[PDB]
């Protein structure tokens, strides 16, 4: 019994960290097989990131001026090219320690654990998801881009996300490891204004189900409500729309508790409308969202 | 920016998770050079665990019944022994995996990561606190025993924690790495009830400096109270008193904000007794006591 916010065993993806440094500039990368990936503002003075042109920036470099550093010893880069916003540094040795892994581009409310990263060593490990506006809520300090977001599938680490800046309002915004970033936002040091943070529904109703499985059941009511008129609600609550994929996808946490999906939203309704009134559920005094469905089964069936 | 609940990176301890199985019991041991760390109560059938005198369940027992298997392959078991609630295994083989390690007794409001652990395999980590009863609010399964709680100072992995029992009530006890239970617990299946379970409240404060450094500010008043004013309102709040020792652990982080400790204290005093009135502060709506004043120094400074 409990339920915590609980990140993946990062250690498959702590052997994968190296530090780059580039002139002045040093953060991390992610060395699988014998490439090493980074975002590509490594190359960037201040002044350059104003309005980088990053094409320009690399016809300067060369592969020695990518100094890549695993634990205490140097690798030989190859070769190096650029895709969307990550560069690929080609080194000469692959990397021992490379799990099995994949590249995802996820979703918005897909939940990933962090392993948060300075000059290519771990300081720590969190559970994140990215927001409905492709923000994460993360910690990051300077030194810590090229930090990585994952998912763990038994033996297969999948790269969802690579950590490239910090908006104004000290939200962060990066990558897939095709250096593609989620939502609008640019590799440049420019105002970029973050969208409505709304709320994942779909996760709020997975919380409440693992509340209920953990019992925690003070919030269930005697109601029920329709698809349409749960959705009415949401929107004045800036949750997200709750489509029947969602239902679907709440199937299962359904079937354990006996607890219809559209019950559980009514018992959702009234907490909005009424808020929690002082009380707690799962030792939180808000509705928690960054636990998916299938995170709620994976932690409440205990699966390795 | 931004300010997370970061567990450890579980790589060193991942190396260190192993499965023993006694009879038809499996659960997890902790493997450091030639020695398995595990509960005592793997050795225990239902109608044992009544009254259990392991001493005597012991003499039934020979190395060969001690199953321990390191991913999968079988360690040898050269010897066993009892110390207080933990079994140590002699195997023929050091882990090639040990990292520099300590066992460490820890401190109630203390905090450490948990590696959740099935069959030897981790499922996952989280930050827990050492609760001022010596209970710890876990996530812990049927098969989660002998899953450990750890601090890492660089390369040296300090044990604190093994788990072994969840109390009626759904909340964890276990031991140190010397078989020590935390708090009045024992390893018996019998009613126990964990005490008063109150705020650490130097961590609360800890907290709240995180807070400001990462620009929640609202909280802040025009306030100022002594240590004995704010423990009058503290313990009418169910909070541990606040010492000079906390005061003194705060230094840094009242250094580096230019809020001495007892004005922190008064915004804190003015939470406790008007409520926090529908607002949040990163992004908890309560106050959050598992960081302690060096975790809080630990994430806004970077150690890796
Ligand atoms: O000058 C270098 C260090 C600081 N970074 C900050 C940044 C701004 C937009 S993306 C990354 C840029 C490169
Ligand atoms: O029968 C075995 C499996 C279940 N455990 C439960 C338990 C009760 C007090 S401590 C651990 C005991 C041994």
């Amino acid at each position: 019994s409990g339920f915590r916010k609980m990140a993946f065993p990062s250690g498959k993806v702590e052997g994968c960290m190296v530090q780059v440094t580039c002139g002045t500039t040093t953060l991390n990368g992610l060395w699988l097989d014998d490439v090493v990936y980074c975002p590509r503002h490594v190359i960037c003075t201040s002044e350059d990131m104003l309005n980088p042109n990053y094409e320009d920036l690399l016809i300067r470099k060369s592969n020695h001026n990518f100094l890549v550093q695993a634990g205490n010893v140097q690798l030989r880069v190859i070769g190096h090219s650029m895709q969307n916003c990550v560069l690929k540094l080609k080194v000469d040795t692959a990397n021992p320690k490379t799990p099995k892994y994949k590249f995802v581009r996820i979703q918005p409310g897909q939940t990933f654990s962090v392993l948060a990263c300075y000059n290519g060593s771990p300081s720590g490990v969190y559970q994140c998801a990215m927001r409905p506006n492709f923000t994460i809520k993360g910690s990051f300090l300077n030194g810590s881009c090229g930090s990585v977001g994952f998912n763990i599938d038994y033996d297969c680490v999948s790269f969802c996300y690579m950590h490239h800046m910090e908006l104004p309002t000290g939200v962060h915004a990066g990558t897939d490891l095709e250096g593609n970033f989620y939502g609008p936002f640019v590799d440049r040091q420019t105002a970029q204004a973050a969208g409505t943070d709304t709320t994942i529904t779909v996760n709020v109703l997975a919380w409440l189900y693992a509340a209920v499985i953990n019992g925690d059941r003070w919030f269930l009511n005697r109601f029920t409500t329709t698809l349409n008129d749960f959705n009415l609600v949401a929107m004045k609550y800036n949750y997200e729309p709750l489509t029947q994929d969602h239902v679907d996808i709440l199937g299962p946490l359904s079937a354990q508790t006996g607890i219809a999906v559209l019950d559980m939203c009514a018992s959702l309704k009234e907490l909005l409308q009424n808020g929690m009134n002082g009380r707690t559920i799962l030792g939180s005094a808000l509705l928690e969202d960054e636990f998916t469905p299938f995170d709620v089964v994976r932690q409440c069936s205990g699966v390795t």
